[PDB]
């Protein structure tokens, strides 16, 4: 209790001394007189906040070496306002003096006070003072006022469309703002109405003869199919007609929609709230869940979502391509060994669903990584046993493309392509437990040597987090007994070294990779020591290097996987 | 409506500005020449560099507004220390700047500097620097290190007998520690010998007001009785004899209150033990954990032989509770055979004699020869036999009928005074409301309740009992009654309070530093008890998270006794 600390009450003592000196009419070093009115404040705090004011007050003239200080060749009102704002830490503005006060604060290099005043003015801006906001922002050129004005425009464009403010606003700026995928919109009809109001008189709307350039900013494929068809029915021959035809073709060819992507088919919404799909939860019975109810660590609470057309599959392989989550196969050995062939792919970005037919693949409980237009499948099993003959397939073309066969038979194992190279580690060839790890690169179409796991575990899948094999621990009876692995370490096979990563609090093989807010979150699996599924998950980031309590899942489940995707504002609206 | 935001890095900016002003060589307003030495510096920076300089030379007095300032007792060492502290922004002591600072601070008339030097010497006190530490302690004798110095002197009295630090050590603190009985000690055999050796020399073992300043009867006499028997005669032996009869007076513990039997400390709170919990949690409460305000949580401890009583009565009569039987049929009847009484004054508990009639959930006042109960009733039904409950004497005798027919009613001593509002004929709401005070044992005249409302939640509002609104099926829905009726004879005016969301029917009454807390309640809409505890302060006009009990029980008795060592240590 004798460590040297840092003084923090010196400023309070200095302010108290300055106030005592000022109240007694002594130690008058800085004096400001405005129209015969005297204002008392502590000059110590004011002179210690910025350097421009200190240099102006004490440049070295005769004013700084006398009881009375005179400022010649300067503006008395601006200097007095700046000094008052710096000393009293308050922004006293009016309906017409807001711009002058903001300019005075900016001249004093006060970011916090100026930003607070600008935010207060924006939040208390009347309709009759609309012209007093844009002009003030243009004249002041504040680093924060422009952003506040842009946010207000983006949030009140709907209200401005009805009023004449939309007409007064620049057309080029409005078009540029609409082009960016950040504006808050509800329906394509509203966007079209806003574009028409920007490109035509508001009174006229309440002229489609001339196709404006800003009309192309509206995403035709993102509109409703019926609405798009109705618009194209009366659409005259023009670039808008071509866009409508392209959108109609994309809608009618939804089977190959991912292969017919266009620059105008981009979404614009959220991106977090990872929503889990599938999986088998022991509580209250072994059934394939079809609801979207997860626990997003970023939000700090359980994720809320509505699963529409969610397939009833457990531990299904999840592959994300073109920002779309696809589920292929999926063993259901929890309720009994039975191979699953039917598979479906969802397209939340396109607001539709696709029934991707799957070919006859002799694999179960296998993970397929879609790298580019081709995919590779590893692990797998025969009809009643495991096998080492791994055959890949391409979901894009439903073709059984040839891939590198597995080095050893894998039972309930997984394999993912790290930096475009499939990796297989641990595993168990039936009763025998495999330990050698082979990283068969899909590009080379052959097996290759890879670094063995730091801990001699079995039935552990291979996952690629941050371009590294972030898998450690594992808990299964294939190691010899139901004994927990007391040694946990992260050995990067790609780098051939024990790269530093976040240690796993619990060891579980075949963990589902889930990245949210740059945090390596792994859940699911079963603990041999506990003799059941693990319902505890921790969301910790090695990069953050912060230890805290991760969100708890709603129920204990196994074989749950998730991926990063853009979520709509409807989920956050509830 | 202006607000003021202060950054946490402004101290560094102020220091940088002061350094820039000092290094500029300009903006000098005060010029002082002392001992023929001429320097240029800022007056504000110089004042802020030191601590006592700002309060001495910048106090706004006549000397602070003069060209020349007179300084007496200021040596070059003090100026060098101030300059070093200003330059390095560090304030600490070392092995080469300890004695010099203490010597130079004696003539500076700075109490803060002397106290800081004494604290630094105490934090760096070794066997080779005993004289310097003693000199620093004598120079300052800070009020914060006095207790530590006294404890160190007492624990090493053998060495302190010949050491000069004993004369400079505090005497009042040592005397207070010696007479104290709550001090942390792992034993009472070697500790007693050490205390005896510290207080008096070994030769004595083998007028003065300080000698009589020790309150032997107030402290624990159980361990000091043997020492006092062999000691000289004193008038403190009467308390030991008086307390001897209290061992065989467990039944009459509240009646045996004595002037020296006052309640030690004011550590009154709510303990999540006792009572019968039926809704909304089907878990029996057994952990007797006491919340620690220093720790902020009720840490678990070894609750060996803890008093486990179920559906026990709750009363506040001079920190002593007396009750007979127990009935909680409104929230679920539960037969129990364990009866416990909370007596923090005696720091002991005993099994009281069970009365013939199980009458409880009423107001018990420590008046007369025994505690009196207002009429009586069975566990859940009214009975034609009227008797008074006397658990202390276990005497079942017929009593006169009460003026108002009340069975299983609710009553408590609010703020140490008995009060009753409206009434209820058990679990069935009635139409006639009469306020009978259990303390007076008579139907005192009061204002008639215009609205048939009862079994509401009562809290401490305007230092008086107040019932506002209510929650029952008499209004036809689960709404709030706009009319609020409160009887405050002492206040003389109605106390406005927010309506109680949960009704309080025959619950335990607890006072914790004039802060009413409600656990459980009555929820007619849910068909069970309240699964959450909420406090609705009228002044706050908002819902705040109060102390959440471990078990959401209703009418759970609170026991105050000696806490476990692990629980006390938190």
């Amino acid at each position: 209790v004798n460590n040297t600390y840092r003084s923090a009450q010196h400023s309070q003592a200095l302010l108290r001394g300055l106030l005592a000196l000022r109240d007694s009419g002594i130690l008058f070093d800085v004096v400001l007189v405005v129209e015969g009115r005297h204002i008392e404040a502590h000059r110590i705090l004011l002179a210690a906040s910025c350097d421009y004011f200190r240099g102006m007050f004490a440049g070295g003239l005769k004013e700084m070496e006398q009881e009375e200080v005179l400022i010649h060749g300067v503006s008395y009102n601006a200097m007095c306002q700046i000094l008052h704002f710096i000393y009293t830490s308050e922004l006293e503005l009016s309906l017409s003096n807001v711009q002058e006060t903001l300019v005075a604060a900016c001249q004093l290099q006060i970011p916090e006070i100026i930003h607070f005043c600008c935010d207060f003015l924006m939040s208390w801006v009347d309709e009759e003072n609309i012209l007093d906001v844009y002009r003030l922002a243009e004249l002041f050129d504040l680093s924060r006022l422009t952003e506040q004005l842009d946010t207000y425009i983006l949030k009140n464009f709907v209200a401005f469309s009805r009023t004449d403010k939309y007409r007064q606003l620049p057309l080029e700026k409005v078009y540029s703002l609409l082009s960016s995928n950040r504006l808050e919109v509800s329906c394509e009809t509203e966007v079209y109405e806003g574009a028409l109001l920007y490109h035509y008189s508001l009174e006229q709307v309440q002229s489609l003869h001339e196709p404006p350039k800003l009309l192309e900013t509206v995403r035709f494929p993102l509109m409703e199919a019926e609405v798009l068809q109705r618009l194209h029915d009366k659409l005259d021959p023009s670039p808008l007609r071509d866009t409508v035809a392209s959108a109609l073709m994309y809608h009618r060819n939804e089977s190959l929609q991912p292969s017919l992507q266009s620059p105008q088919t981009e979404l614009r919404s959220d991106f977090q709230c990872v929503v889990g799909f599938g999986g088998i939860h022991s509580t209250p019975s072994t059934v394939l869940s079809d609801q979207a109810k997860y626990l997003n660590p970023l939000l700090g609470e359980w994720k809320h979502f509505t699963a529409s057309l969610a397939p009833r599959m457990s531990n299904q392989g999840i592959a994300v391509l073109n920002n779309f989550v696809y589920l292929i196969g999926g063993d259901n050995n929890v309720q009994g060994f039975r191979a699953e062939s039917r598979c479906w792919r969802y397209d939340p970005r396109h607001n539709r669903w696709f029934q991707i037919q799957s070919l006859q693949q002799e694999h179960a409980d296998l993970s397929v990584c879609v790298v580019g237009r081709y995919i590779y499948a590893v692990a797998g099993r025969d009809y009643h046993n495991d096998l080492n003959a791994v055959e890949r397939y391409d979901p894009a073309t439903n073709s059984w493309a040839y891939v590198a066969p597995l080095k050893r038979e894998v039972y309930a194992h997984a394999g993912a392509t790290l930096e475009g190279k499939m990796y297989i580690t641990c595993g168990r060839r039936g009763e025998d437990y495999l330990k050698e790890t082979h990283c068969y690169d899909p590009g080379s179409n052959t097996w290759h040597t890879l670094a063995d796991g730091p801990v001699r575990r079995a039935w552990h899948g291979m996952a690629t987090l941050l371009n590294k094999l972030y898998v450690i621990g594992g808990s299964n009876n294939d190691a010899g007994y139901r004994r927990d692995v007391h040694q946990v370490a992260c050995y990067s096979c790609t780098s051939g070294q024990w790269s530093s990563v976040c240690p796993l609090p619990a060891g579980h093989g075949e963990p589902g990779i889930a990245v949210l807010d740059n945090r390596i979150y792994v859940l699911g699996g079963r603990s041999h020591n506990r003799g059941s599924r693990t319902g505890y998950v921790h969301i910790y980031d090695v990069e953050k290097d912060c230890w805290e309590e991760g969100p708890q899942l709603d129920n204990s489940i196994s074989g749950l996987a998730a991926c990063v995707l853009t979520l709509p504002r409807s989920l956050l609206l509830e």
